[PDB]
RNA sequence: ACAU
DNA sequence: CGATGT
């Protein structure tokens, strides 16, 4: 603790895993939805969590905001730190879209800079992250 | 085991 | 119960 309330919180929602993947980012304090990604027909939970963080980085950079990002995903936080999403999802025609988005997110990380702290939301102490889908 |  | 990840 404590929660850094002046922050952006992100989370993934899915119908199946692998399955339909979406994500959103919210103001940690107010819950206002700041962005939402159109559902992607096939992806994994961790790919969605990764895309959500990267989108948060791009969102905050465009707005000249120094707020941190919270995610509850140990995996996605690491993948962003590494600038490499180490997903097991097969590459085929069905997964081409998510893989294009993941590849492009990695490419963005490799061509841009940011100071945004990426923080682990401590679900066991604080409850569900504010961007949770309730599924 | 831990995080989803 | 299954799957995605470190
Ligand atoms: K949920
Ligand atoms: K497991
Ligand atoms: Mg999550
Ligand atoms: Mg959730």
């Amino acid at each position: 603790e404590e929660i850094i309330w002046e922050s952006l919180s992100v989370d993934v929602g899915s119908q199946g895993n692998p399955g339909i993947v979406e994500y959103k980012g919210v103001d940690t304090k107010t819950g206002e939805v700041l962005f939402e990604r159109e559902p992607i027909p096939i992806g994994t939970n961790n790919m969605g969590e990764f895309l959500a963080i990267v989108h948060g980085l791009r969102y905050l950079k465009e707005r000249n905001s120094r707020k941190p990002i919270y995610s509850d995903s140990q995996t996605a936080i690491k993948w962003v730190k590494d600038k490499k999403a180490k997903s097991t999802l097969v590459r085929n025609e069905e997964t081409a879209l998510i893989w294009k988005l993941v590849d492009e997110a990695e490419e963005w990380l490799n061509t841009h800079t940011y100071e945004t702290p990426i923080l682990k939301w401590q679900t066991d102490k604080w409850g569900e992250i504010k961007a949770d889908y309730g599924r």
